[PDB]
């Protein structure tokens, strides 16, 4: 294909970012019916061209062969659109973080340039053409692509995701019309499309055809401005029209509370003078009053229907457009975010545009899924990283309730310094358009709260000039931009990355202060909203209390948003067609950045990390306070009160509930509730009373089904502390002493400690053997994401937890046998140990031991561990063996459910737990240290039954394996089950996940430790 | 109840091994009815003349965190001198004690007691590892005071000029001690971090001769 085309290389000119694309615009539908626009029904003048559709790959733009103009190539395959053509095996998704995917040299692309050539046999009806206009829309083509129709050149167009229109009205016929359309992988525009994500191309969102008449509505704008108490409003609609001016045309504006028409306004075209060559005569505003408007909030998303009717005086509708109204203020005053005049609280998550089978094709279904999940797990914001999105989803948030963070298509991580292009007034342009019409697409949308300016694009002089265009058009909302030290002239809130809650980072130029510490920076006013924070990376969100204590104890830390909601793992097929979870460089792509695009708090498929349920409690609206047998309830809604909310509590003893019961829950928004209790009987038992409360929704919501469980806690009541002594045992264990080993008999029960490694190598029930593996003290665990705190492939911090782990020999330190020695006692046998772990003539460790096995099959563990002041702290201080048991179940007296850590177990409560084996493992896909549960009193696996004060892990794989294995689907059950019991373990941190990020108060540096445990029998 | 607690034994048990005695001993703090504290111990006496005293406390969840775990006793030997490698040379607490250095001191007896004019607890030394008095050595990980002045003296006394010397001298060697506090002096003052709210708490001191 030639001529212009191939010779002017518009795909490498950030001066041409289109040709012949019409003005952006918000969502049209053209309908010709008012009703059908108020129900918000679909409309015969908007056609889908989704579906099956035909494709060729070249390996670059000269070697498309020009006959594909005029006809189908043979060679093509039928494929379905929209779709990336990465998924469909055409080429290699790329996964890389910062670097460029590309060399590097604006404003020139890779001459071996991935071209996809659609194209597309359709029917155009003749009532289509014989008036009017009728345009193509493509909603999203990644990364730019060259239009022709029925052979004739119709335009180009840029940016990945928004919507390029086309006007086709001189180009079709009646009956069969060919589309042709050239997607280049990459352009210009890929310099500005560095967002830390698969790299892929094609196009992946909706086509569809718009006929509008040639007499129109081209664009509208709805605001809403209230009194003080917003008890009163104004809705002003600014309406524009294209085509011939004519005195008998009107526009009337109707405002909609269901079916229940509240206002509506008429007048001819022609503005208010606004300087002294006059106003806009192809412009109409209509101003409506609302009287006690009801509220779009994300707590109660109150919507209105507005409808925008152009049509002639006497009556006669040339069209319809509309939109849903969100009647709500956002302003910044006295350094606070408000939402109709009450400070939010933004408990957010930055969500993709990512499915593991289709790539980054969104579909209605996921969306859906997505923010039902959300609002489950007490999330009301989400920020749209790092595009705008797909237009259903502002659609969905105003209909279910979330605030957005909606943000421009500008990512520029990979140049040095990254501000190189955003400083440049030579890509003011192409920049500016990314923003501008962002703002035009989606300015009706009252999810929308906050514009953001993009992400990771430094801060330069071009953020600026566009910080102050949308503050010019749309004082509506707040702006901001984290670039360039997350506190520039550029944003509206201070808007940091991973900046700590109490640790300074101090880096040169753009430094991350302590959150509470940046509010107070001399002449600092401004609200602080983390636009990321508590990096979800596998297993990860250590600390993440530590935020929501700070959010609610400062009033201008108003939140933040998470990174981040969905892994970007893929579906790859194995040999026998099943399936598995791919990261980077699963595709042959190179460079790449491996598992680093895994940072979810769900899994691709939406199943639930761990690290959600703790997400889910921290974000609680209501919160908890125990005086005696009082229970204060405090909301921390702004606008309901608790009208679908009733709280159930529960005192149990070590597991066995005493009592229950129930009180409707009738809280104002930041109101209290004083819950007294009855008189709890008094247990005729040891041991320790726990309350437990949760909020329970009776009733089904849009979002939830009723029984919906919103919010919990706990607190310790009452202790009794055991004084009565067990009875003295009949039965007296006898000690068998060979030079390889200390016997211990007690029946049919055996204990063998091999005398020259000093460890339990082995125990006997009758003649089944219990162990496959000897029980081994171990200071290490097979490292979390956190700990290799890898962001970059080619980049190693040497202060990472795994780093100094490795080169302090930790995990290659083996035990010293020092003593190993045995006594008997008047009722048992006394077995003393001692080990030292050393690394190059270096003590790590001490271990000293005692075993004290009774009468009545008890065996007693007392652990006594030194640890070297200047060798690193270790991961964990426990005991590890594989038992050759397995077991169906896993029950247990401690905190869980699921998964917890130290720095990650307030979600966790302590109760009686029994869960299926598999349950216990927690399925990452980087495999790595899993499924502890801290907290725990007694633990039961077959035959066995430990007790003390300790974490465990209990599964078939071991430790080795999981530090062994780079996927999950690698993994094979070893033989019999791995336990790990530990009397302390290290906290996973997550605060970032590339530097040491576990808080010192979660390090295991006492230098000395104690735990001890008791083995027996159930 | 934590200043009338009464001590009710458990159990003490006596037995012999290759190279050592062994008492094992557990006792229950009560008050009215209300177990407060137990305590677990084993002392093992060698060949060498040392004897190993391991402690594990149990605190009841719901009774106040106490201000201190550890041992006490009034020796009949007055000497002049005490040596102990640990933080000072003076009296630090452990929410009181980063001016204090890691070092071997030295000081007269007088200068382990700290004369505030009311009289209250004074004169503790943390991160201890040994202490020296008179024949006696003792060795671990503790926190201690010493001086002519038992703790029920010091409470019951509101002047400093009221005190006098007792018999001997009154040691009190903790596992563990509650901070200070004094962030006010008319309010509970101590932070979180320095109370001993953990319920389980383990210590072992080795008694010997020099
Ligand atoms: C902030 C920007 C986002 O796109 C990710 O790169 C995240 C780390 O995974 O940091
Ligand atoms: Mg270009
Ligand atoms: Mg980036
Ligand atoms: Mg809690
Ligand atoms: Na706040
Ligand atoms: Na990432
Ligand atoms: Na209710
Ligand atoms: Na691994
Ligand atoms: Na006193």
């Amino acid at each position: 294909i030639d001529p212009v085309v191939l010779q002017r290389r518009d795909w490498e000119n950030p001066g041409v970012t289109q040709l012949n694309r019409l003005a952006a615009h918000p969502p049209f539908a053209s309908w010709r019916n008012s009703e059908e626009a108020r129900t918000d029904r679909p409309s015969q003048q908007l056609r889908s061209l989704n579906g099956e559709w035909r494709f060729a790959w070249f390996p670059a733009p000269e070697a498309v062969p020009e006959s594909w103009l005029e006809c189908d190539l043979p060679e093509a395959d039928t494929v379905v659109v929209p779709s990336n053509w990465q998924m469909h095996g055409y080429d290699a998704p790329i996964y890389t973080n910062v670097t460029y995917p590309i060399t590097v040299n604006p404003p020139f692309v890779p001459t071996e340039n991935p071209t996809g050539c659609y194209s597309l046999t359709f029917n155009v009806d003749e009532s289509w053409l014989q008036e009017g206009q009728t345009r193509i829309i493509f909603d999203g083509v990644n990364s730019a692509f060259h239009l022709w129709c029925n052979g004739r050149w119709v335009g180009y167009g840029q940016d990945s995701r928004l919507p390029s229109e086309f006007d086709l009205s001189a180009f079709l016929r009646a009956g069969e019309n060919r589309l042709a359309v050239m997607v280049l992988r990459w352009s210009d525009g890929s310099y500005l499309e560095d967002q830390d994500m698969w790299r892929m191309s094609g196009i992946f969102r909706d086509v569809s055809l718009l006929h509008k008449p040639t007499t129109q509505i081209s664009d509208f704008h709805v605001a809403t401005r209230f009194n003080d108490d917003f008890s009163r409003a104004v809705l002003e609609a600014e309406v524009q029209m294209c085509g011939e001016l004519r005195d008998y045309l009107r526009v009337t504006v109707s405002l909609w509370q269901g079916e229940t028409q509240v206002a509506s306004g008429t007048a001819p075209f022609g503005g208010e003078i606004i300087d002294e060559r006059g106003g806009y005569a192809d412009r109409v505003t209509l101003r409506l009053n609302v009287e006690n408007p009801k509220l779009w909030s994300a707590e109660i998303p109150n919507l209105y229907r507005a409808v925008v009717e152009l049509h002639t005086a006497d009556g006669t509708l040339i069209e319809a457009e509309a939109c849903d109204v969100g009647f709500r203020e956002v302003r910044i005053e006295n350094g606070l975010l408000l939402l109709n005049g009450k400070p939010l609280l933004i408990r957010g998550v930055n969500r993709h545009e990512h499915h593991p089978l289709h790539g980054q094709v969104m579909d209605e279904q996921t969306m859906v899924q997505d923010i039902l999940l959300m609002k489950q797990n007490n999330f009301n914001a989400v920020r749209c990283s790092h595009y705008p999105n797909h237009p259903l989803w502002y659609t969905l948030c105003d209909r279910y309730g979330l605030y957005v963070v909606d943000e421009a298509n500008i990512e520029t991580h990979g140049m040095v310094p990254m501000n190189r292009l955003t400083d440049d007034p030579r890509w003011l342009p192409a920049m500016s358009e990314r923003v501008t019409r962002m703002v035009q697409r989606d300015r009706n949308h009252p999810s929308v709260i906050i514009w953001s300016l993009g992400n990771e694009s430094g801060h330069g002089a071009n953020h600026d000039a566009l910080y102050r265009w949308i503050k010019s058009v749309d004082p509506s909302r707040p702006v901001q931009y984290e670039g360039g030290g997350a506190d520039t002239t550029a944003t509206d809130i201070i808007c940091p990355m991973y900046a700590r809650v109490d640790e300074d980072q101090p880096f040169p130029a753009v430094p991350k202060w302590s959150i509470k510490k940046w509010l107070s920076l001399p002449g600092e006013t401004r609200p602080l909203i983390l636009c990321e924070y508590a990096h979800a990376m596998g297993n990860s969100l250590g600390g993440f209390a530590k935020y929501w204590q700070a959010f609610r104890q400062y009033p201008r830390l108003q939140g933040g948003f998470v990174w981040d909601w969905v892994d970007q793992s893929l579906i790859k097929y194995d040999e026998n067609g099943n399936p598995w979870s791919a990261y980077g460089g699963d595709f042959g792509d190179t460079p790449n950045d491996r598992q680093f695009c895994m940072n979810g708090l769900v899994f691709a498929d939406r199943t639930p990390h761990p690290a959600l349920t703790e997400a889910k409690h921290q974000q609680q609206f209501f919160q908890f306070r125990l005086s005696g047998q009082t229970i204060e309830v405090t909301s921390e809604y702004l606008f309901r009160h608790s009208d679908n909310e009733l709280l159930h509590w529960m005192v149990a003893l070590d597991g066995k509930p005493l009592a229950s019961g129930e009180v409707p829950l009738d809280v104002a928004p930041q109101g209290k509730q004083l819950i007294e209790l009855p008189e709890l009987p008094q247990p005729e038992s040891a041991g320790q009373l726990w309350l437990t409360v949760r909020v329970v929704q009776p009733n089904a919501t849009a979002w939830s089904e009723a029984g919906h469980i919103s919010a919990w806690q706990q607190w310790r009541l009452a202790e009794n502390l055991s004084v009565t002594l067990p009875a003295a045992s009949h039965a007296i264990p006898h000690l068998t002493t060979s030079e390889m080993d200390f016997c211990i008999e007690l029946g049919n029960k055996r204990w063998q400690f091999n005398r020259q490694s000093g460890f339990l190598s082995q125990m006997w029930i009758g003649d089944k053997k219990q162990l496959l593996t000897p029980l081994r003290d171990q200071f290490t665990r097979a490292p979390l994401d956190n700990d290799i705190a890898v962001s970059e492939a080619t980049r190693i911090d040497p202060n990472a937890w795994v780093e100094r782990w490795k080169a302090a020999g930790h995990y290659q330190a083996e035990a010293a046998l020092l003593q190993c020695t045995a006594d008997t006692l008047a009722d048992a046998v006394l077995i003393t140990t001692a080990h030292a772990w050393q690394h190059q003539g270096k003590t790590l460790f001490i271990s000293r031991k005692t075993y004290r096995i009774d009468g009545s099959g008890q065996m007693a563990i007392t652990v006594d561990v030194e640890v070297a002041s200047d060798t690193p702290h270790p991961a964990r201080i426990g005991l590890n063996c594989q038992l050759a048991q397995v077991a169906e179940r896993v029950n247990w007296l401690g905190l869980g459910p699921q998964e917890n850590y130290p720095d990650r177990l307030t979600a966790a409560c302590f109760d009686r737990w029994d869960l299926p084996l598999s349950d216990m493992y927690t399925p990452y896909v980087f495999p790595s240290e899993n499924g502890l549960r801290c907290g725990t009193r007694e633990l039961n696996y077959g035959p066995h039954q430990w007790r003390g004060d300790f974490q465990f892990n209990i599964s078939r794989y071991s430790q080795q394996q999981l530090m062994e294995t780079s996927h999950r689907h690698l993994l094979h059950a070893e033989e019999g089950t791995w336990l790990n019991i530990d009397g302390f373990h290290m906290g996973i941190g997550g605060d970032d996940s590339w530097s040491p990020s576990v808080s010192a108060e979660f390090q295991l540096s006492a230098g000395r430790y104690h735990y001890q445990l008791v083995w027996c029998q159930k």
